């Protein structure tokens, strides 16, 4: 089943917003198997203006996640709201919690191929948990 | 505001516990509650789909308020999870069409002819809140 | 664990928009809803429950909850009957002021919950299915 | 366009007596915006006449307290709005404000400025110059970005 | 009728804690008759200076039976350590130096802590439109 | 500077209650340092019938930090068995039989200490500074 790499970017853990994410994908039914925090290196943050983002998302702690549900990739980002905060609605993370398009709070993957990627670049296989949610017959037909 | 429509949470939105979320957004939105009832629909009910309806106990509601039929939808969010945003009930809860937690009816007429199947006229409570002059101007 | 109580949403929690919040946390804590209905006490049933006339006065919402300990869960979850005693985090500690306007009502016992229940609801209105949380739940 | 900029938001009457007053402010808090002035009081007529029927609208406005507000931060003319919904009920999406509490466009709930020049007077209308204060949030960095 | 004072400290307005803390009142069913975010004057800060010989904050008044009281108890203990979940400070604060809120300890103090932040002409008196379903 | 573990249990992760034990950490200001979702292994729950529950799915562990936080902790969790928790922790508000009690923290510095350092390798530990640790405490 499909699978997306979401992060609580560092301006959103120092926020405060981790539970939040988190609970909002839960309740929309989607699956958590992959869950770490971590301090981006100064070098994975090259590889993800240059000198000023790099230092930012290698400042402080994220909080990487793997969410697994039909359409979870779109799903995701629908939940996160649209990129820009200016454009992002309220309901959504970015609607609600963040200003400013430099500090949004959050990430999810944008595409499939780029979810394999992202997952894999931050996760080690040994680290996503495969199980079964005791709830998956009433989300799913 | 004499308009009424019917609202189901549907079995799995009861068994996944949304029974009150689902009340308190239309409390919340200013609607009114005049009928109420947990009911497990008879195999004969429902007549696939027919065994997930009469499998568990679904909630059903009849709600009071200017433009409600329409307003209960909207505060549902689309029919197809896939379609609706987040701050409504499917946008916040539901992924999959088949499994979409909730029923609003789609109009007036059709509001009427729920309501009816699903409650007896003495079950309707008629009353009024001790906030509609907060809530509507005239 | 198939222990039941009845909880009330009295009128003023009606009026006061309270009854989704009230059966959220009753969900929220694992209880397991079996009865539901909005109705309008008459006089004669307040007076078996001034606080007549208030009572039969506009809908309630009356509920049964099933679950391990659910009689006194369910007034832990309401709060001290009195709101000035009630704790923040409990129903009436969160929402009340008065003990004339209370909010709601859970049954005192195990007895009291069996006549209660028997007194609202017909036996054909509760019904009987099982959580797909259960073994979540309870561990037996 | 500087994160300095201010609108002025209210809590109309039926707002205040439907107890969301720390409902709203709590979503204009979460979104990062600053509090830079806050006051609970009742329009007189006369404020009334001067902000909008005419009989009506009037009567109810001054009829019992709103609660003012001036917020503070990049795009928060706009961005204020964007959280009240639309200012008709009926038009308004969940998530919002209105969406999620008001139903009748007589009885919306609350306002924003719809301009920055209609802020400047409506701040200016509503607030005394010493009434508003000038502080700087703590997690300032972490809402806006750095060059 | 009573009626006590209720502020949010600086931390709690730093730490986005006003709309939640009147929301709890609201939700209580208590009456909100002042509000105002405020900065001390020069003289409020001299007299407050010299009676310890005995910003901004939000400072707001509420009305309601037995308000003083049940104000404190939604604020929870006054040292967050004693506070417990469900409270204010038991869900948001850590240190005793850093607790969010203040509310006024009595009757009489909330009369003196009242007059002192709010001129009468500051305070509106209006009648709730729930208090036949708040009070008996 | 002190820290302690908490960690929600299957139970707790099965019932999408793990955002919420988050979220009531954070909003009381103590700081995340440390955060994993795994499914312990036999071996690991027999040091910890409770062995098979305890390894059959994942728990979600976490390392928190801030004064007092071992024991305000377990206050945010709620009494052990939940019959005794109150409402607004976490147990009071979710969770009935003391078999499926959602969570658990430690209950000592020493023992958070060797639960911490039995979770968690040193290198899985992220620390950093809040921004508002200067509003959170005095002396900071």
């Amino acid at each position: 089943s499909e699978r997306t790499f979401i992060a609580v970017k560092p301006d959103g853990v120092q926020r405060n917003l981790v539970g939040e994410i988190i609970k909002r994908f839960e309740n929309k039914g989607y699956k958590l198997v992959g869950l770490k925090l971590l301090q981006p290196t100064e070098e994975q943050a090259k590889q993800h203006f240059y000198s000023g983002l790099v230092s930012y998302f290698s400042s402080g702690p994220i909080v990487g996640m793997v969410w697994e549900g039909l359409g979870v990739v779109k799903g995701g980002r629908v939940l996160l709201g649209a990129t820009n905060p200016a454009d992002s609605l309220p309901g959504t993370i970015r609607g609600d919690f963040a200003v400013d398009v430099g500090r949004n709070v959050c990430h999810g993957s944008d595409s499939v191929e780029s979810a394999k990627r992202e997952i894999a670049f931050w996760f080690k296989a040994e680290e996503l948990v495969s199980w079964t949610s005791h709830s998956v017959k009433q989300i799913y037909e």
